[PDB]
């Protein structure tokens, strides 16, 4: 029931401890890091979190589905598989455990390239393991086929990016020896997948790279003005994507143009490392809140990124959300919840995804909206210190609001869920107005590609109210284990 947020949680932490890690790194002098001379941040971490008793099913081998675990999620780190139990050995390949008086395969890590043919993509061929001997793993793999239990299968690349993917239960079918490469014989096994569990993450990015794609209804809602086109997709009805202003960045009414923030003063890229001041690392309290990769540390209240007067190049350490989308975002009609949004690769845990933009408009004048009320976004303390918290037991309200009902970008259309795999960042760079930062979304996840993008509204319930002035309700169908059942 929980079990799902148990994981997602369980690996948040694990990956806030890995960045906080890497941030204490970054900030050394390039002499003194210890990310060349063999710096394990996932180790520490993994380290860290056993000490802790953070890691679970630990001690328990399981057959078939693990609880919290689903298909299509991915993983930075193979240690992540041994955190959630998964996958116990930190090397072998196979992973099995004692079925009567022998043993079968629970678990298999097909690290490679792997075949990507779409009319073979429920069968696997794997390799065992100078000759491949009959005993442990390959032993109970071949087991496997005499009982027909289930095998877990991962797929591994041979980082950051989706290094991992579980693919579900297969079962094995057969095995055979044949001459390897190197010489002497391998064991070969045949799996198929069971029939009945979600399509294969890879095949349906293979299948959304087509222009003859099913239910493709506009090629960019952005009208040619984000960077990378933004797609429309409906298999659901023949409806089309509202039609709206698209706005790629905040505009400013006159009642709030920006007065000029405090500058910087750094030739080249902002860092703790390079040792004269900058005023800018300072606002964040003297840290760099980014890693060097891009992705955020962790949350927090605000973050400040370097401006439009900082002598910094554009690829300074301090400038990322100013840059606006890079992921290849895409919208697409849901069941029940009108249009959402979701993105054709993996996103890493961490990263930027896009800007909430709009019309900026005080309180006052919000309280008296009419017509669309959907595309009000009030801001103001949804900073989340959960995590923080967490990680620290291991080592102000804002009147305005983003109106997006007329102008706005793709942020207008992303969904709420219970159980978020996006958050809310406040973050300033051409201004230093503290009632109206940017609104900007990032990743508290690894997002598996075209799983849908969701944050936490955030409504206060019986607080939303009608147009003729009383209490309104609207039930949540975020599908999330654990639903607050009320949108407002
Ligand atoms: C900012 S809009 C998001 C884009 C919207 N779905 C659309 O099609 O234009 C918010 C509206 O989407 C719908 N929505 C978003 N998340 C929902 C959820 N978890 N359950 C039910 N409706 C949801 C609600 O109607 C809500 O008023
Ligand atoms: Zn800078
Ligand atoms: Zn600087
Ligand atoms: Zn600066
Ligand atoms: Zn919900």
């Amino acid at each position: 029931d929980s079990s799902r947020n148990k994981v997602k949680e369980t690996l948040r932490l694990f990956h806030g401890v890995c960045r906080k890690i890497l941030q204490e790194d970054e900030a050394k002098p390039e002499d003194q890091r210890r990310k060349g001379k063999g710096l394990r941040i996932d180790f520490e971490a993994s380290t860290i979190l056993k000490r802790n008793g953070k890691f679970l099913n630990s001690g328990v081998h399981i057959l078939g589905e693990v609880p919290g675990v689903e298909v299509g999620d991915e993983f930075q780190y193979r240690m992540e598989l041994n955190i959630l139990g998964i996958h116990k050995p930190s090397q072998a390949g196979i992973d099995y455990m004692k079925y009567g008086k022998a043993k079968v395969a629970t678990s298999i890590v097909a690290s490679g390239g792997y075949d990507d043919h779409l009319d073979n993509s429920d069968v696997l061929t794997y390799t065992g393991q100078e000759d491949q001997k009959l005993i442990t793993g390959n032993l109970a793999l071949a087991t496997s086929i005499e009982k027909q239990t289930p095998v877990r299968v991962i797929r591994g690349k041979h980082s950051k990016g989706g290094n991992y993917v579980y693919d579900g239960l297969y079962l094995v079918e057969k095995y055979w020896q044949q001459v390897g490469s190197h010489g002497m014989n391998v064991f070969k096994f045949q799996l198929r997948r069971i029939p009945g569990q979600p399509e294969l993450s890879w095949v349906e990015v293979k299948k959304s790279k087509s222009k003859y794609r099913e239910g493709l209804c506009k090629l960019d809602i952005s009208e040619g003005k984000e960077q990378s086109p933004i797609s429309a997709v409906n298999e659901i009805d023949d409806e089309k994507p509202p039609l709206f202003t698209y706005t790629v960045k905040l505009i400013y009414p006159d009642w709030c143009r920006p007065v000029p923030p405090k500058s910087c003063c750094c030739t080249t890229r902002c860092t703790e490392a390079e040792a004269r001041v900058c005023a800018c690392v300072e606002k964040n309290g003297g840290e760099i809140p980014y890693n060097f990769d891009g992705a955020i540390v962790g949350a927090k209240p605000t973050i400040y990124e370097c401006g439009p007067l900082c002598k910094c190049p554009s690829s300074c350490y301090l400038r990322v959300t100013q840059h606006g989308i890079k992921l290849p975002l895409e919208i697409f009609k849901t069941k029940s919840r009108g249009w959402g949004v979701r993105c054709l690769k993996s996103i890493p845990i961490g990263s930027f995804i896009c800007e909430y933009v709009g019309e900026l408009l005080e309180d006052s004048e919000a309280e008296r909206r009419i017509g669309n009320d959907e595309y009000l976004f009030d801001i103001g303390n949804r900073y989340d210190n959960s995590l923080a918290q967490g990680m620290s037991e291991l080592m102000e309200s804002s009147g305005f609001t983003i109106d997006a009902a007329s102008k706005g970008n793709v942020g207008r259309f992303i969904n709420h869920s219970c159980s978020p795999n996006l958050y809310a960042q406040n973050v300033l760079y051409d201004h230093e107005d503290s009632r109206i930062p940017h609104v900007m979304f990032f990743a508290q996840d690894n997002i598996p590609p075209l799983q849908e993008l969701c944050y936490d509204y955030n409504y206060a319930l019986d607080q939303v109210r009608d147009s003729k002035g009383n209490i309104k309700q609207k039930l949540c169908f975020c599908g999330a284990a654990v639903c607050r059942r009320r949108l407002y």
